[PDB]
């Protein structure tokens, strides 16, 4: 292999292409693969996360409740989620659903922070 196979796939994402590949070693090293089925929140908003999401197979909806939440965007394969919550306050700001059968690479807080915080795409992201 899995390690090999989050290498590969780590190299494919433009956004992480920028790394260093003893940088995406470590993170192969330390992020977990959850699955997720068809309707499935993965995220909640309102909830307090520390979990950054890499999409590996699969679409995700996004939305947020601004009375009921408005669709904001579907993500796929090579995009990715979750890093407001790890850029100051803790609080998920929007709601990330399963489309069908997803796999994640999940990325925990001090791996995030060490990693990925500072790359401009996610640092400077802009919805
Ligand atoms: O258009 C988007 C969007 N498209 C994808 N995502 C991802 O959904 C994740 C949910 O967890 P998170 O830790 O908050 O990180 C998030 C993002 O990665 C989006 N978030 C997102 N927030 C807003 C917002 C916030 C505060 C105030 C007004 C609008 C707009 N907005």
């Amino acid at each position: 292999i899995k390690h090999t196979e989050y290498m590969e796939f780590l190299k494919s994402v433009p956004t992480f292409q920028s790394l260093p590949e003893e940088i995406l070693s470590k993170l192969a090293d330390v992020l977990e693969e959850t699955h997720y089925e068809n309707g499935e929140y993965i995220i909640r908003q309102g909830a307090r996360g520390d979990t950054f999401f890499i999409i590996s197979k699969g679409t995700v909806n996004v939305t947020r409740e601004d009375e009921d939440p408005v669709f904001l965007r579907t993500l796929g394969k090579g995009d990715w989620f979750g890093e407001k919550a790890l850029q100051g306050e803790d609080v998920r700001t929007a709601n990330v659903i399963a489309a069908e059968a997803v796999t994640c690479l999940v990325i925990d807080r001090d791996s995030f922070k060490h990693l990925i915080g500072g790359l401009d795409d996610v640092s400077n992201k802009a919805y």
